[PDB]
């Protein structure tokens, strides 16, 4: 039927191993970073995850994820939906359609931020920006309300899934290899599997495929879920090209790259080079610590007389004769410590650890939301873009077509209950700065008021247009 | 996806070229204004004390201020743009496209990188035809390109790469331009229309243009030779350091070492031997590396006075919005070039001069009078701001 | 936190109540409107 | 009820196909170690002095 072709776990298999270059780079990034977070596929608990050597490269991500985090995700507001493309007909002085809006989209800003805080996505993308930052690709899936529990959005790792697109990067189709034990399947994919025949033990590993690809005759998807070859009736669905219920997002696109590249595999050059001559420098260390007697026998010591001494005990022997092995390289100490530190440098002004001038005074909220978002975009890459762009404004449009719906629409008007999402800066807080500047002006306007040889009226219409009102 | 993409020896190109490219999107789109329409040309006659049509400017310049802007928040015109604009300074040229608003859903520009596309130019520099090279795969298609590409023959699977070309050429009769796109050798009906000479759909935006150049010529381009030599002094030093990190145990064979018994001890256990004879391969290069180093540390000043890093005196009391914006203007003018000066004629003032032959005609137009329904648009510090 | 912000914001509104040239009723809209209320 | 469980099974750093968790201080085991080799030769050394 169409592109459906072999079914979900060949054509899973087929993209897999063209993922699979992506995949490896972000397992080799693992390990330079942090081995925990992006694990090796055969391996299950026994796996070592040394640490590296180096640990410039975990705290500088680490950091990197939490600044990031908080200039993306931050608690007073992270959105701002306009009134648009009407705006000629009524923006022009009805103070009753902008306070609906005033009223309407404030409603949606604060359920939308409070549904949020149920659901935890704080947490989840949280973890899925790390995620991302240290590998290729995340997706998230949000799936419906149910009520009162919390649905939480689910990250899924580059390692267990796959998107497929074209040069110019559109969603064509994309499959999720998750697993989830017999027992927790839910009881209608329970029921599919209880068809085909396999009563389980709760223990088997039952696999869903969840298989959304762009249809031959409609601009829609069309989603569903699959236990091995046979389809199962996972509410096979048309969702909206504008809104897809998965979010595939990449870290730094590229042309005709159907997948993400880590942001630190950007400097994973450097970092390597850092882990290898640290390594030495530990390493050389340890030789030195070593102590080895060392004695000349043409000398009269004999160690068995110097062993045998309990404490200030007078045996025969000389000065000269005992000596210990030490390690000569200091020049070579010296050149790569500096070295190192200079590379350490580099790799923490890239990463936004060790700027040093933020850090001074910290205070969260506040308004130091609106200095750590340039300085992010300066250093780290106008990353914070690319994220923005990705994440940010599609999480709320997800989110606005079901919360919208689950609930109540207000008294909103028609032209704006289709909103159109803004985010980031312009997005950031809501403007008060405007108003706040023009009453300092009409407060160092104290002298007189009837100040003779001037036009009051006017003068007073221009302190006002000289900030958007 | 399998290319190894190294990281350059030297990073202070790649943070150099990030912060440069982050100051200029901040000084070229900012966050409160980004442009000003002045009522000209009749001025003359009315300018003169007439309140009204002053203030129906007022409201309807303030209209279109804000409109404008907010249709670009919607659209995301400002990721797209400083991606655009990094891409500019590292390479030559870069091609955006700004197609029909089609209402709520949003139209994002589309950067097109230099490798995927060509303009011609004459001696002059007119914009003579330009040709896109975009890919897009089977279903993706348009319905209307897809049912051309389909009577050709070819029902194909989503996959197929199907190649658009946009040939926007100029009229041997009219100074228009004749846009129409196709799939191969067969023409389709992409819509053929006439733009107008002033306002293109599409912008091709040069970076330094030069006399009788068709194309641009990145800003990193001019500063690619010291940065060059950087990279190879650096390496010497990555490289030279590693050298000293292997330890390579030397002995004296005429001493009396024999150095299996040395290995063999464990912690504290006294082996016969002589503190002369075991030594260690050091590297002599003392006076090389500090050459180097200075060397190195001077090439990465010059670097970095150009490109507007460790420039030392803006940075205390950082402050985004205010008015940091009129002092990093300048400064950016100042030493990075006065190529804020070519973007802001080419990009700030051409990418309103499309969005005003679009969004005026989908919108409504307001009370504003006829003599500004054909608004002259200014950006720049000019346009900074509004005046207070 | 935006209460406190609110009233500091119409503490520096001392100037003038009775000021000419201006619409009272809107800016004090919008300098509420500045934090959500 | 599935939502709230009396007992609270609590992993440090989950990871995927993993039932159980690890510790932080895991992660930087082996930096650890070597700090605890290297310090113990220097208060070794001393005493033999």
């Amino acid at each position: 039927t169409g592109l459906a072709e072999d079914g979900a776990k060949s054509v899973y298999e087929r993209l897999k191993n063209d993922r699979a270059p992506y995949e490896t780079r972000a397992q080799n990034c693992a390990q330079y970073t942090i081995p925990s977070l992006f694990p090796k596929d055969s391996d299950n608990a026994s796996t070592d995850y040394q640490t590296p050597w180096q640990a410039v490269g975990a705290r500088g991500l680490n950091n990197l994820a939490s600044k990031l985090m908080l200039a993306l995700f931050p608690m007073q507001t992270w959105m701002r939906l306009t009134i648009s493309e009407y705006e000629a007909k009524q923006l022009l002085s009805d103070p009753d359609g902008l306070a609906k809006v005033d009223e309407g989209l404030s409603m949606v800003e604060r359920i939308i931020m409070n549904y949020i805080e149920s659901n935890s996505y704080r947490v989840t993308l949280f973890e899925a920006l790390k995620q991302l930052v240290v590998a290729g690709n995340v997706l998230l899936y949000l799936p419906e309300p149910e009520g009162s529990n919390y649905n939480p959005m689910k990250l899924y790792r580059l390692s267990s899934y796959v998107v497929q697109r074209d040069a110019f990067g559109n969603v064509l189709q994309m499959v999720t290899r998750d697993q989830i034990a017999f027992g927790a399947l839910p009881e209608d994919i329970r029921k599919a599997v209880e068809g085909q025949g396999g009563e389980k033990k709760a223990d088997e590993t039952i696999d869903v495929y969840t298989h959304i690809y762009l249809d031959e005759d409609s601009g829609e998807y069309l989603r569903y879920e699959e236990v091995e070859g046979m389809e199962v009736q996972g509410s096979d669905g048309t969702y909206p090209k504008e809104a897809c219920p998965y979010i595939p997002i990449r870290m730094v696109r590229l042309d005709g790259e159907s997948y993400g590249r880590s942001y630190i595999e950007e400097y994973l050059g450097d970092l390597r080079s850092l882990e290898n001559l640290q390594e030495a420098i530990v390493k050389m260390s340890m030789i030195s610590s070593k102590v080895i007697g060392l004695v000349n026998p043409a000398g009269i010591t004999q160690p068995r007389r110097l062993t045998k001494a309990q404490t200030g005990d007078f045996v025969t022997g000389r000065p000269e004769d005992i000596s210990f092995l030490q390690l000569e390289k200091q020049a070579d100490f010296t050149v790569a410590k500096a070295v190192s530190d200079a590379i350490e440098a580099r790799l923490s002004f890239a990463f936004m650890l060790n700027s040093a001038v933020q850090r001074t005074g910290e205070r969260v909220t506040a308004e130091e939301i609106r200095y750590v978002a340039s300085e992010l975009e300066d250093t780290l890459g106008g990353v914070y873009s690319i994220l923005s762009q990705e994440l940010q404004l599609p999480l709320v449009r997800v989110l606005l077509k079901q919360l919208q719906a689950t609930q109540q629409i207000p008294e909103l008007p028609k032209e704006a209950v289709e909103p159109t999402i803004s985010t980031g800066l312009e997005a950031i807080g809501r403007g008060l700065d405007k108003l706040e500047r023009c009453v300092t002006a009409w407060a160092a306007l104290a002298p007189m008021r009837d100040d003779p040889d001037i036009n009051l009226a006017m003068i007073k219409l221009r302190i006002a247009n000289a900030i958007g009102i």
